[PDB]
């Protein structure tokens, strides 16, 4: 479900880099590391919670795309289709 995904997604970063859900969504198109004072060790964490969340495996070497809100909310939705369990409109 799209509007889950996305607030699943808003809610991880939010926990991870301890922001406001709202302003990571106003800053969804913003960069990661650029902007919003991330690590990679910060990606990683989204990359388990996400997995976790909504039971789904997602390799490490993903963590290419893991640059902004939206890219995250991408992947997650791509991994999703190939795992059968996205409804998207
Ligand atoms: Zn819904
Ligand atoms: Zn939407
Ligand atoms: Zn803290
Ligand atoms: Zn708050
Ligand atoms: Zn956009
Ligand atoms: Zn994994």
């Amino acid at each position: 479900d799209d509007e889950e995904i996305e607030k699943g997604v808003t809610s991880i970063v939010a926990e991870v880099t301890e922001l406001d859900e709202k302003e990571i969504w106003e800053k969804r198109d913003a960069n990661f590391f650029q902007d919003l004072e991330i690590d990679s060790l910060l990606a990683l964490e989204i990359l388990a919670l996400i997995e976790k969340k909504f039971k789904v495996q997602i390799p490490e070497e993903k963590l290419v795309d893991i640059t902004s809100l939206s890219a995250t909310i991408g992947l997650t939705k791509s991994v999703l289709a190939e795992s059968g369990k996205l409804e998207h409109h």
